[PDB]
C-alpha cells in the first residue's frame, strides 16, 4: 500500500490530533457538487489523512485558496489539481484508501441523523460516506462494495453499538445538514458525531456522552443554537468547545508537523507614557472560532484599510496543531501594530468560573505551556462576573506566559473596570463596543456612539478612566467601521496596539 493501517493511532499535537505528515495535496473545487458529493469528498478526506500524506483539499476559493498556496509555497507541498469528483474518487480507489461505502439516508428525508452514523463509522470500516441517490453514480467511480446501509440508524444505535471504538478524545456536535464542514476531521479521528439539540434543550443526553470523554477532552462541532447552555454544559464537565463546524480542510491541515513560524512577536514591554491623552485599543471578536480564523478573518484582516492604524485580533492558539499554515500566514502578514490575543477563553472556548477547581488548573497549566509556542501570551475571557472573580482571573494571571486578561462579559455591558492580579498583571474590561444592533437594537454599538464615549472620557493615564478597550463585533464591524471611529476621535486620543495598550495600563495603574 504504502499506507499506514488504520488501526494505529494518529499523532497529536501538544493539543490535538493530526493527521499523516503531509506529502501531497489533491484539490479539488467546491463548484458543481451536490450536498451528497461534497460529503462523499470530506468523508474521503478523512480516510486519507488517516493513513496517507496523499491528502484532499477541499478549494472554495478566497482564503481557502489562500491557505493551499502557503502550503505549496511555505512547505514545498506539490499540489495535483482535479476537475471532477469522479477522477478524485478513482485515485484513492487505486491507491487503497477506499474499501467500500456506507449508504446513509439524507436529512431531508424524515428529519434522518443516519449521515452523522455514517461518518463517524467511515473511517472504522474505511469508507466513504454515500446518500442512497448517488449510490449508482460512487459505483461507477470504482467505489462497488457496501460497507453498512445505516439509513435507519441514528446515534444512540451508533454508540450503543460503537462506543468502544471511537475516539474519548473529542466528540463532535453535528449537525446533519452540514455536508462538507468537520465531517473530514471526524472520520479521520473516529470521533463520535451526534446532534443532541432538540426544542427542550435538555441536556442529559450531551451529557451523557461528554462525561464518557477523557479528562481535557473536546467537544468540536455547532454552539449557535444554544450558545450559552452548550459553553456551560461542557465547561461544567471539564470539557472544551471548539468551534469548528464551519471548517474545512482540518483533516488535512493538521497533517503538517513543521511548526517554523509559529511564535508571534512578543508584546512589548517599553512604551513611554504621553501625558494629557486618552488610551484607546480595538479587539476583534470571534477569535475563538476556528471558521473564523480560516475564513472570514482573513478577508477581515485583508482589508484594503490594513495597517492604517494599529488592531487586535483574537485568534485561537488551537490553529497551531490544527491549521498551522494559516496560523503562520497570520504571523507573516501582520503589520506591526498589529497584535493577535487567544480567543475566549483560551486555547478553546470555556467559561472558566463554570469549570471545578481541579479541572480549571489542568486547562491552565495545558494553556501556559501552548501560548509560549504560539506567543499568544494575552489572553480573552468571555464569562460572566469575571471582574469579581479574582479566584478565577488570579488562576489565568499566576500562569507564568499569560501576561493579561481582555474581559468581554456575556452579555454584560462591560464598563472599564481594571484590576490587577496579586502578582501585578492586569484584567483589563470592556468599556465600549462597536456591534450593530447590539442587545437586540440599541444604539450603544454604533460609530457615533463610540466615538462620542470616547471623546468623552478624561485624557489622563494615571487613572483608569483615561483608558477605553473597544471590543469590536467581526461580523457586524469591519476595518472600516473601525476607522470611522478614529477618524472622529479628538486630537488627545492615541489609539495604540493591543500590547502596549498592556504595558501602558500595567506601567501607569499597576503596583509601583
Amino acid at each position: 500500500d504504502g499506507l499506514i493501517d488504520p488501526a494505529e493511532p494518529l499523532d497529536r499535537g501538544f493539543m490535538h490530533l493530526k493527521g499523516r505528515e503531509l506529502k501531497s495535496l489533491n484539490s479539488i473545487s467546491i463548484t458543481g457538487l451536490n450536498d451528497g458529493e461534497k460529503v462523499i469528498l470530506s468523508t474521503l478526506a478523512g480516510l486519507a489523512a488517516r493513513v496517507t500524506g496523499d491528502q484532499v483539499y477541499i478549494n472554495e476559493g478566497g482564503p481557502s485558496s489562500v491557505w493551499l498556496k502557503q502550503m505549496q509555497n511555505k512547505y514545498g507541498i506539490p499540489v495535483n489539481t482535479y476537475n471532477a469528483l469522479a477522477p478524485l474518487v478513482q485515485h484513492y480507489v487505486e491507491t487503497g484508501v477506499i474499501k467500500g461505502y456506507i449508504v446513509y439516508t439524507p436529512y431531508s428525508e424524515g428529519q434522518s441523523h443516519s449521515i452523522n452514523v455514517a461518518t463517524s463509522l467511515c473511517g472504522l470500516l474505511r469508507g466513504i460516506a454515500v446518500p442512497e441517490s448517488l449510490v449508482d453514480k460512487v459505483k461507477a467511480m470504482g467505489v462497488t462494495t457496501e460497507l453498512m446501509d445505516v439509513r435507519s440508524y441514528d446515534e444512540k444505535w451508533l454508540y450503543e453499538n460503537y462506543k468502544d471504538q471511537l475516539d474519548k478524545s473529542l466528540a463532535a456536535d453535528m449537525k446533519p445538514e452540514i455536508f462538507h464542514h468537520l465531517r473530514d476531521y471526524i472520520t479521520m479521528t473516529n470521533a463520535f458525531a451526534f446532534y443532541d439539540y432538540n426544542a427542550r434543550r435538555d441536556w442529559s443526553w450531551r451529557t451523557s456522552i461528554l462525561k464518557d470523554l477523557d479528562k481535557g477532552a473536546y467537544c468540536f462541532g455547532y454552539y449557535d443554537l444554544d450558545e450559552w447552555g452548550m459553553v456551560n454544559n461542557a465547561s461544567q464537565l471539564g470539557v472544551s468547545m471548539l468551534p469548528t463546524d464551519q471548517a474545512a480542510n482540518l483533516a488535512t491541515l493538521s497533517s503538517i508537523y513543521d511548526t517554523t513560524g509559529l511564535k508571534q512577536r512578543p508584546a512589548t514591554k517599553e512604551v513611554v507614557t504621553e501625558e494629557n491623552v486618552h488610551y484607546v485599543t480595538f479587539l476583534v471578536s470571534d477569535g475563538d472560532n476556528i471558521a473564523f480564523n480560516l475564513w472570514g478573518q482573513q478577508g477581515y484582516m485583508d482589508h484594503d484599510l490594513h495597517g492604517q492604524f494599529p488592531l487586535g485580533y483574537t485568534i485561537s492558539p488551537s490553529l497551531y496543531d490544527l491549521a498551522p499554515a494559516a496560523l503562520r500566514w497570520y504571523y507573516e502578514n501582520s503589520k506591526e501594530g498589529d497584535y493577535f490575543v487567544a480567543g475566549p477563553s483560551g486555547s478553546s472556548y470555556i467559561f472558566p468560573s463554570k469549570m471545578s477547581d481541579a479541572d480549571l488548573d489542568d486547562y491552565l497549566a495545558k494553556l501556559n505551556e501552548y501560548v509560549d509556542k504560539s506567543g499568544l501570551n494575552i489572553c480573552n475571557i468571555l464569562d460572566q462576573k469575571i471582574m469579581d472573580n479574582p479566584k478565577v482571573y488570579n488562576k489565568y494571571l499566576a500562569q507564568p506566559n499569560i501576561d493579561a486578561i481582555f474581559y468581554t462579559g456575556y452579555g454584560e455591558k462591560g464598563d472599564g473596570r481594571i484590576k490587577f492580579s496579586d502578582n501585578g498583571k492586569p484584567v483589563i474590561e470592556q468599556r465600549s463596543v462597536l456591534w450593530e444592533g447590539i442587545d437586540g437594537g440599541s444604539n450603544r454599538g454604533e460609530e457615533s456612539t463610540v466615538i462620542s464615549q470616547i471623546n468623552s472620557r478624561s485624557a489622563n493615564p494615571h487613572s483608569a478612566d483615561g483608558y477605553t478597550f473597544v471590543f469590536v463585533h467581526c461580523w457586524t464591524k469591519n476595518q472600516q467601521s473601525i476607522k470611522t471611529v478614529i477618524d472622529g476621535l479628538n486630537d488627545n486620543v492615541r489609539v495604540v496596539p493591543v500590547d502596549q495598550f498592556v504595558q501602558l495600563v500595567k506601567q501607569n495603574l499597576g503596583p509601583k
